[PDB]
């Protein structure tokens, strides 16, 4: 459950850094927070100069966000509550 | 349902592509990347220079918003999770 | 119901305006914008400048969140639903 | 409850104020005002300049967001629902 969603997650991020990095020219990294950034829906720097890693942007934002916050929701519920949940306990 | 409301997104992107290009002088797949980010809560680049522009972003924000998040919703959960869902069994 | 979730928001982002303008010394529209892209987590442009801007902004933040995303929920809900739902009706 | 969700916020901005303050070396407001905007997905700014900047800013997300908006939920249908939903009794 929680393993599938963040398998899911790694490849669409390295997918992204891939992308951004080759198309934009970024350097990994950055390609890297700028995936992270765009799906977590936070931000988008450095924003896309080509029209192709705008496009690719729009269709990406669409497809990961779903997953992404599928992931956090999952971490922060069956993985982050129960740690503090159980912690609680006298 | 998830035919609905693609279409309602798509009107919506069209909406705002016109309306970016035209007041704010974008070129459309500028004017299209501005609404996506907008919407999805991304970002908001390149900032509208006009008081009309700002003006209308702040009412597209409000009646947008819903929509897309509910495509991105339904896109994850009635198309994205049953593909997973049943890929996942042997 | 979504009358008062209206007034509410209504009278956060008249809130906003009315700090951004005096404190950053903001046009009131951008001060408005300002107050829109924040609470709704779109973005934040013009970064505040002074501490008091960037204090107020972590507030401003932190209360107007859950209210503002009410609102969008449930005029999505209960106004642009409906409208869709029963307009799809032969 | 709420409580519990108000000690965990305050003690994962405190941290990400340190770790921008140091690494960024920001002056301690920006550095909360970039974890808050971060951490509630409004914004980036300013931008991590280093590679440990990035790398960290990545895994705060993941890590933080889950948190705040799990305290902003509950503040406002734990605290602020209650206060507007019984002070609307004539
Ligand atoms: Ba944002
Ligand atoms: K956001
Ligand atoms: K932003
Ligand atoms: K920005």
């Amino acid at each position: 459950e929680f393993q599938v969603l963040f398998v899911l997650t790694i490849l669409t991020l390295i997918s992204g850094t891939i992308f951004y990095s080759t198309v934009e020219g970024l350097r990994p990294i950055d390609a890297l927070y700028f995936s992270v950034v765009t799906l977590t829906t936070v931000g988008e720097t450095p924003t896309p100069q080509t029209d192709f890693g705008k496009i690719f942007t729009i269709l990406y934002i669409f497809i990961g966000i779903g997953l992404v916050f599928g992931f956090i929701h999952k971490l922060a519920v069956n993985v982050q509550l129960p740690s503090i949940l159980s912690n609680l306990v006298p």
